[PDB]
């Protein structure tokens, strides 16, 4: 599983142990051992959602399934949980885009998942 | 719609008013309402594009719906226009990717669209 | 074919030449001529591969056509060949996630390539 967020919220506003928050909360939502999930945090962005440009996130979860509509309304409650909790970003200004990957369309050491 | 672009381009050369124009002309060509749209740009970026390095863009659009042949390459017109108006890049050095995104695979407000 | 490199390792560890390098392979392994390749390299992210912050990578190669089980397997050993000799990144650190792109879904010179 792979998370990434870019967000307009300053690096400094990141707090301590937010990659490892993340990485510990995808395992548990995803199922997958904390050993193959990867997260990708990326502040001071030049952004806007709506218009506007107080804080927002735009992100991706790509995973080998354990992707599906009540799996993902699950990761969104989680993971705009966090946001808001840890970056201060209100959950109605981050979209989150979900994507179930093949195994033979991911790469890792040498070769592919397939 | 959630419209990505990264550039060569330095921050400096970015026009005050970008991210707004951007906002407008994406609600214009889509005919969703602005508050729906969100808008990220990169510059600064370490980029070829043919193997040179002269300004280039890579650059996607996620949307759900509103995707398809035509109105790509009406996005496609819009979008290399103002990347060659606001930017000063070749249209020939643009890649853009369109994703047409299920709604049930776009979280948003602790929950997703579907 | 679109190749972009997001990686913890910090941008002096790039080794100039980098990006020439990538589009140049690239175009060997895909057979297209490296007119048509685009790379994207971002050092000095904010992010972690299994919980740790050892140099890694999250990449991403879009493509219309040239993308498969078995070519896949080929592209990431190249890719993380390159990764680990230039940027020293453990293959075992690095993900690539494979895009097969519709002709009319990628954006190019005011149209798309449909
Ligand atoms: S995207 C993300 N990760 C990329 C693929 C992860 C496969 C998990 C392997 C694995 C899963 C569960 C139990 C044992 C091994
Ligand atoms: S991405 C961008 N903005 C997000 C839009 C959320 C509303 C989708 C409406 C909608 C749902 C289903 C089919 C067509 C339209
Ligand atoms: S991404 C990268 N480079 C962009 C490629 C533009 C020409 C596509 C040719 C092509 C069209 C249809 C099927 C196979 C090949």
């Amino acid at each position: 599983p792979m998370f990434i967020v870019n967000t307009n919220v300053p690096r400094a506003s990141v707090p301590d142990g937010f990659l490892s928050e993340l990485t510990q909360q995808l395992a548990q939502a995803t199922g997958k051992p904390p050993q193959y999930i990867a997260v990708h945090v990326v502040p001071d962005q030049l952004m806007a959602f709506g218009g506007s440009s107080e804080p927002c996130a735009l992100c991706s979860l790509h995973s080998i399934g354990k992707i599906g509509g009540a799996q993902n309304r699950s990761y969104s409650k989680l993971l705009c949980g966090l946001l808001a909790e840890r970056l201060r970003i209100s959950p109605d200004r981050v979209y989150i885009n979900y994507y179930d990957m093949n195994a033979a369309n991911v790469g890792w050491n040498n070769s592919t998942f397939a």
